[PDB]
């Protein structure tokens, strides 16, 4: 049980502030891909790029223009993961404290931190069958993007069987915006100076998800530590990716 | 706030009983070895380790237990300190499978998952519970009987120098949570009933088991550490740190691995030069 006080009033006042600020930075939220997921929305109506013929009616600089049907899509990704980054950066200097830190520590945080979001944020995208891009205009599925030659074909799968076990949890924007936070503010990231003020902070939001994840969950056991276990897996992901760019990076 | 009904009872019976077993299983707790560490019991007096010279009068005074085989004695310092490591790592295997089998559950799961959650899971406890035998200065060894300074272990040839450091980081910040043996055990189940592990068939029994531990986690967590803020996430953070450090660990043995002949063969290399020339 809680009561309402000046604390709990605090912690949903950072959990708003969060929010309206996440809504600023990510144009395409969880609400708005899961209605164009679910066919809801007219606004959106994805073109379905499901083999080699509807990937080239789909696409419709110079010099790095492959053949490859591979290379191209793997060069979409690298564009837009660089986007992710710029959306990143952004909400980051919204979460109370973060600007007050070591412009060391800040570059760091946000060094390991954008795979991890990236990763969280991809799910948000994605059902069984596919992913949303280019804003949800495009959609590419999951099987096609297995089809690929090795090893851009392994590429995604681990992002899907992620989304997969992650989208069960059920989170909304609410939710993500605390778990976003919490993952920046990481005290165990290699190289920080000052990792106590890093520490306080996300003491703070810690506490501010499990206010929001009691509230905004009534009907979830132990919700609070299966989503902190995704830490866990998400550290995983990034290992196995980071492996594969240097696989792809060596040929 | 909390209610004591039935399902609380359910969980205080279920930590009282991993408590219990791990008592049983492990026979020097971090009760036990705070002691030491603190002067308290007059029972241990330990031998320190701090210096070549208190190595050398350490292995003659300390009965190691850990008898090296007579074909793998080295001359190199480093290479026999190792292979204690080694021993008391078989030694903790044996220790951590019996506390296994004493979780509710556990023995009812597919033979082959029950060896696969204990084959990556070991790394994760043996760095949990070298933390409760360790302090600023060093580690316990030896059921109690040794104390290794961790600057003596730093101050040993390259690659072995680096080899209990990171063990010793993780251990400070771990320490810093102040837990005792009852909040451990169950911490300790929660690792070993990890559902992510590669090549588990069976996940949700796994799961379902898991849910059941870190709820009792939390109650005892709860009413053992009223003054402590988020204890329950802090000490879920540990278990992705425990994961890295496990990935160092491991990468740093197949280093050892690869020149093992080669280090332990620069002693008597030494004397033929020093001997010729
Ligand atoms: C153009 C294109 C082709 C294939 C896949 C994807 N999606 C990706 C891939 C990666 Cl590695 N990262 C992202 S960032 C997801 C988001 O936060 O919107 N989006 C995109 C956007
Ligand atoms: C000879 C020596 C030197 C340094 C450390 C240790 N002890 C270790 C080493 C390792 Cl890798 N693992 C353990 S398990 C800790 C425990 O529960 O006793 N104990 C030993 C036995």
């Amino acid at each position: 049980s809680m009561q309402l006080n000046p604390e709990s009033a605090d912690l949903r006042a950072l959990a708003k502030h969060l929010y309206d600020s996440y809504i600023k930075s990510f144009p395409l939220t969880k609400a708005k891909a899961r209605a164009i997921l679910t066919g809801k929305t007219t606004d959106k109506s994805p073109f379905v790029i499901y083999d080699m013929n509807s990937l080239m009616m789909g696409e419709d600089p110079l010099q790095e223009q492959s053949k490859e049907v591979a290379i191209r899509i793997f060069q979409g990704c690298q564009f837009r993961s660089v986007e992710a980054v710029q959306e990143i950066t952004e909400y980051a200097k919204s979460i109370p404290g973060f600007v007050n830190l070591d412009l060391n520590d800040q570059v760091t945080l946000l060094k390991y931190g954008v795979h991890e979001i990236i990763y969280t944020m991809l799910a948000s995208l994605m059902n069984k069958d596919g992913v949303l891009i280019s804003e949800g205009q495009g959609f590419m599925t999951r099987e096609f993007l297995k089809s690929l030659r090795k090893p851009f074909g392994d590429f995604m799968e681990p992002k899907f069987e992620f989304a997969v076990k992650f989208n069960a949890l059920e989170l909304d924007d609410s939710d993500l915006a605390i778990f976003i936070a919490v993952i920046i503010l990481s005290g165990d990231r290699p190289g920080l100076l000052n990792v106590k003020p890093i520490e306080d902070i996300q003491d703070n939001l810690l506490q501010a998800l499990e206010l929001q994840l009691k509230l905004n969950h009534p009907e979830s056991s132990q919700l609070f530590a299966k989503l902190l276990q995704k830490m866990t897996d998400l550290r995983q992901i990034v290992t196995e990716h980071v492996q594969l760019l240097q696989v792809i990076k060596k040929t």
